[PDB]
């Protein structure tokens, strides 16, 4: 019979690639469907170029593709329309935001399956060793506590130890890191919603001058090469104050054997001052029928299946990972695991988006535009004010002629 063929997650990332394999298999035995699973790079920008060469191709070889929030402009005319299969009550088991976002002309092109935020995590054995009581709330203090406890653990003979890791190789991650920065420096969303390339401002230039400053200095030299899982690994070594990362690094953390094992908190993303907003930007993956897949009734069954409320329970408490169904917030179990998922709730709805919807189809080309002209700034080849000024040029130019 039928052979389904789901791509979607990455081995090379945490535990996503080996518990999404596992539930397609667990899919395939309940049903008695034989299923395989196709790997995927590490970085969600190199999937998406995988992914499209399939796509070109109109290829049956992949049947259910996991698609970024960033993608549904992009991938439309390779989903095949949802809609006709959920009715309108089991639509609404999942964040109305999230349906919206993967609702592109109508066409309802995934189900939500998890979504995302960039979160502080922090030692808090290492905060109460220095005298702080709370972690830091603005990006001076982030500063002013990363330079004190790097000293002291520097003296205290950890060569490896660093004040702050986060991602900024060039790649959609430092995309995510800057909206950070920049929002929360109140420079707004770099292309607002209603399509003005806002970026070419002082407290965006302000916000990239200072990443720079962290590099090599609080943060390693080689931050500028790193994506999610080199922050990760330097903070899970024990060797970060701090970090900025996803949901999912919470669960490894805290894995037996994790040398920081309930040492971490997580919280809120520092600030610029109090009343800038609070920046977390939306992440998230949706789940995909393919256009060109064989069997899209099996398809949309197993669609169903890893986005039913086991399955996102199951990605809650064991990953780590922040379901797209507000009743699993409620959820005794994924409370008692994670408690913080409650504590940042509000963090996660107000959680800000990158230009995907106003950019569209041409979304990762913008967000190159992004990466490239920030990562310049990391590595100090240009200023945070040169840098907006040509990145401000660069999407005026991909983005002239396109209407949202
Ligand atoms: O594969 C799922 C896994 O990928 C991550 C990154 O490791 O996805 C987040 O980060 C991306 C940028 O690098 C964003 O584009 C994406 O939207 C966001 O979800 C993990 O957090 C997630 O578990």
């Amino acid at each position: 019979g039928p052979v389904i063929r789901v791509a979607g997650d990455s081995t090379a990332v945490g535990e996503g690639g080996r518990w999404m394999k596992e539930m397609v298999e667990a899919w395939g035995k309940k049903t008695g469907t034989r299923v395989e699973y196709i790997d995927s790079p590490a970085d969600t920008n190199d999937r998406l170029a995988l992914y499209q060469q399939y796509w070109a191709a109109r290829s049956p070889d992949v049947d259910v593709y996991m698609i970024d929030v960033i993608w549904p402009g992009i991938v439309a005319p390779h989903a095949l329309d949802l809609k006709p299969y959920l009715t309108e009550a089991e639509l609404k088991e999942f964040f109305p935001r999230i349906v919206q976002n993967n609702t592109i002309r109508g066409k309802l092109t995934s189900l939500p399956f998890f979504t995302d935020a960039g979160i502080l995590y922090y030692r808090k054995d290492l905060l109460e060793k220095y005298g702080y009581t709370s972690p830091p709330r603005t990006w001076n203090e982030l500063e002013q506590m990363a330079e004190r406890v790097m000293e002291g653990e520097r003296r205290a003979g950890n060569r490896d130890f660093w004040g702050f890791v986060f991602q900024g190789k060039p790649y959609e991650g430092l995309t995510c890191d800057a909206l950070e920065w920049i929002y929360s420096h109140g420079g707004g969303r770099i292309v607002e919603p209603d399509g003005t390339i806002s970026v070419n401002n002082g407290r965006a230039a302000l916000a990239l001058n200072r990443a720079h400053g962290w590099v090599g200095r609080i943060a390693p030299q080689g931050v500028t090469s790193y994506a999610e899982e080199e922050a990760r690994n330097v903070w899970q070594q024990g060797n970060s104050l701090f970090m900025r990362n996803w949901p999912y690094a919470y669960a490894l953390g805290q894995a037996e054997g994790s040398p920081i094992r309930g040492k971490f908190g997580v919280t809120v993303l520092p600030k610029a001052s109090a009343d800038a907003p609070n920046a977390a930007t939306l992440g998230g993956a949706q789940l995909m029928v393919s256009a060109y897949s064989r069997y899209p009734k099996e398809a949309v069954d197993l669609v169903k299946y890893l986005a039913s409320y086991e399955v996102q329970k199951d990605n809650a408490v064991r990953l780590s990972r922040l379901p797209t169904r507000p009743a699993l917030y409620t959820d005794r179990d994924v409370l008692a695991r994670n408690p913080w998922f409650r504590d940042l709730l509000p963090v996660f709805q107000n959680a800000v988006s990158r230009p995907s919807d106003v950019a569209g189809a041409r979304y990762n080309q913008v967000s190159e535009a992004i990466w490239t002209e920030v990562h310049s700034v990391l590595t100090g080849r240009k200023k945070g004010e040169q840098a907006v000024r040509d990145l401000e040029a660069r999407i005026r130019r991909i983005l002239r002629h396109h209407h949202h």
